[PDB]
């Protein structure tokens, strides 16, 4: 049979300056079975809201689901009062009306649920949405710009399927460990569509919104991705690469050449990460078939796309040491479990180090910074506003990956894990990669945040954030 098309998202823009966003139970289809399914606007995922940098908007928010959520915009730099992490509650049946007055470069950001313990379960159910930020510079590089055509949206996520066909979501000991992992992507919602795109430039706005799944990004027939933007937005220049690495709630945009009229496809790479390197994820997935056509696409690759700052110098910054650990016990009881539901399959994508490092009570609290499970009560620090800061994340000690997100900013990474960024990882990012080592990010707080709407950071495996490794801090 033909592959289905590749769902986009609406674009929507403001009316009185106001956008409406309704948070709703459905119904989708997967491989022919139905599911109830959780979306804004709509059945499934939501609508890329379009701002403008500089234009304050209005933004309407009613829960029509029948348990408490938030709404978290997931790498704007906009105060703790409309940030929406776990303190941002809004009730079955309510309202929220928050005016986000947008002051940062275009980007792609997205938005999603952070219900405080209830995290991975609300994305899993089907809630993210998007953010197109755009300011005068971006609009002046003739890149790709016809959204659904040759600017295209692709939200890749996995799940995994009960015998009915509803969501198999569960937050136990084993996900506590390693994470909500399925055996199904998604792409927009859809399974392995396809996407009727014009000859020349494709533009691609990748986010990667699996609760757990690191992904890695390349083309059936290795031609190459152009990175052009990352989390916060355009890099310098563009970046050629064969393969694109991408973390949890991260974003690149890339351009690839739609030269000839024979299909291809952007697939993901085997990645090694427990649980997640298991079949059907040990050999290269197909994520969506792109099927030249021929029809209107001006779009050009600029060889300058933007300005990237030099780093200031680091001296005199405050310095904030964040430890991430797991209580060797949920280790323990989590990889028990992981290898009693995949047998010999379990280690799969793992080296002799990776195993060894697993040496061969209530878990809801046993992921931890600085020896605390996330307290909702009690913001961990009063961080400086305007200033920057240089912030020390380590892994060392801990086996598992964690993309650790730091709200209320855009950073520059110094260090990604014992390594200096790759460069399309220099420039601005709302997410760095920790994993058995130590990352060190320059990172500044614009705006406000009191105690009752502090700022989150935390690992952005789902599992993990829900399960203690968060802490709240103040700016
Ligand atoms: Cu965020
Ligand atoms: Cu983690």
């Amino acid at each position: 049979a033909e592959r289905p098309t590749l769902p986009i998202p609406d674009l929507l823009t403001t009316d009185r300056n106001r956008i409406q966003l309704t948070i709703g139970a459905g119904q989708s289809t997967f491989g022919g079975k139905t599911a109830t399914t959780w979306g804004y606007n709509g059945n499934l995922l939501g609508p890329a809201v379009k701002l403008q940098r500089g234009k304050a908007v209005t933004v309407d928010i009613y829960n029509q689901l029948t348990e408490e959520t938030t709404l978290h915009w997931h790498g704007l730099e906009v105060p703790g009062e409309v940030d929406g992490g776990p303190q941002g509650i809004i009730p079955p049946g309510g309202k929220r009306s928050v005016t986000l007055n947008v002051d940062q470069p275009a980007a792609t950001c997205w938005f999603h649920p952070h219900q405080h313990g209830k995290t991975g379960r609300q994305v899993a159910m089907g809630l993210a949405g998007l953010v197109v930020i755009e300011d005068d510079e971006i609009l002046k590089l003739m890149l790709p710009k016809q959204w659904g055509i040759d600017d295209v949206p692709v939200i890749v996520q996995d799940k995994k399927f009960s015998a009915d066909g509803q969501i198999d979501y569960q937050l136990d000991v084993m996900t506590a460990a390693v994470g909500w992992f399925g055996d199904t992507l998604l792409t927009n919602g859809a399974i392995y569509p396809q996407h009727a795109a014009p000859r020349g430039w494709l533009r691609l706005r990748l986010l990667n919104g699996c609760n757990a799944r690191s992904l890695n990004f390349a083309t059936s027939d290795n031609r190459p991705l152009y990175v052009i933007a990352s989390d916060g937005g355009l890099l310098p220049e563009p970046v050629k690469v064969s393969e694109l690495p991408v973390l949890m709630g991260e974003r690149f945009e890339v351009l690839v050449e739609v030269n000839d009229n024979k299909p291809f496809d952007l697939v993901t790479l085997p990645v090694s990460q427990m649980g997640i390197a298991i079949a059907p994820f040990d050999k290269p997935h197909p994520v969506m078939r792109i099927q030249p056509i021929a029809i209107s696409a001006s779009g050009a690759l600029p060889d300058t796309l933007s300005s990237l700052p030099a780093l200031p110098s680091l001296e005199g910054l405050t310095v904030r040491k964040l430890q991430l650990s797991m209580d060797p016990m949920l280790d323990m009881m989590g990889m028990q479990m992981l290898m009693e539901k995949y047998g010999d399959q379990a280690m799969a994508g793992m080296d002799h180090s990776q195993m060894m490092g697993h040496m061969g009570f209530d878990f809801h609290h046993a992921n931890k910074i600085n020896g605390q499970a996330f307290d909702m009560n009690k913001p961990m620090f009063a961080a400086a506003k305007g200033q920057y800061e240089r912030w020390v994340i380590s892994g060392v000690g801990d086996m598992m990956l964690h993309p650790f997100h730091i709200h209320g900013t855009q950073f520059r990474i110094l260090s990604e894990n014992g390594k200096p960024p790759a460069a399309h990882r220099a420039g601005w990012k709302d997410t760095v990669k920790v994993e058995g080592n130590v990352s060190e990010v320059l990172v500044k707080f614009n705006h406000d945040a009191p105690k009752e709407h502090a700022y989150m950071a935390h690992c952005h495996l789902l599992e993990h954030e829900d399960t203690g490794m968060m802490l709240g801090f103040t700016v």
